[PDB]
DNA sequence: AACCGCCAAGGGGATTACTCCCTAGTCTCCAGGCACGTGTCAGATATATACATCCTGAGCGTAATCATGGTCATAGCTGTTTCC
């Protein structure tokens, strides 16, 4: 039971807290909210003072909060609804290839939304040192085939994804009906 | 209610190529506009009167001030009454 990091959009702090209390109490985390002199006492108290397991916080906080977070090291960067990520010069980017844990769970709702640019956004701030190119991966998978239009090339995009990567559908598996 | 991050997409500023026709240089030409004489008029000049206007009281009005009277308040005196 070590530090964790996870984010939610402000509307959703409270979910993940509520459900974490629910289901499993053992875990020590904070909603990380309140104002610049509110938040510094969660910062020298608890923060600094190592008392938790998860840190419930928002997109901006930790960019608020950047500087009293590095010095913890992490073990996941839970990272829900990862949208804002979508762009490289998105603020939240740089502050997160910051930071330094064993492991960065990436979480979202919806895939890429429109581009396979945008598609190793995302990939690229998972295993950073293995790809460590931006335009490498994207002319060499060359956008689909956007000139031959082969479709084939796609199942080699696929099955390295595969393997790497886990996708679920309500329509198969309801627990709705 | 500013600040700051964020987000996508037209929008027009940039760049490249080209074409061309208008302005430049020349050159031929001439009358317009600038020097060059000249008279006449409208400003300058020189008084005289009409008039405005300021100045300082001629006087007049107005208020401020002192005078003056009346009136009321209070004090003093005495007459009345009651009590020993």
């Amino acid at each position: 039971p070590g530090p964790f990091l996870v984010i939610a959009p402000k509307s959703t702090l409270n979910n993940w807290l509520r459900e974490i209390n629910r289901w499993t109490p053992d875990v020590n985390a904070f909603i990380l909210q309140g104002d610049k002199e509110e938040r510094a006492e969660l910062i020298q108290k608890k923060l600094l003072g190592c008392d938790f397991d998860v840190v419930i916080a928002s997109y901006e906080i930790i960019i608020r909060e950047k500087s009293p977070l590095k010095k913890i090291n992490w073990e996941y960067i839970i990272i829900d609804e990862a949208h804002r990520i979508k762009n490289e010069e998105s603020m939240l980017s740089q502050v997160l290839r910051e930071f330094t844990s064993r492991n960065r769970l990436l979480i979202t709702g919806t895939p890429l939304q429109n581009n396979l640019h945008e598609l190793w956004a995302l990939l690229n701030f998972l295993l950073p040192d293995i790809f460590s190119d931006a335009q490498d991966f994207d002319d060499w998978f060359s956008s689909e085939s956007t000139e031959e239009d082969q479709d084939k090339i796609v199942k080699q995009l696929h099955t390295v994804l595969q393997p790497f990567l886990l996708r679920r559908i309500k329509s198969d598996v309801e627990t709705s009906l």
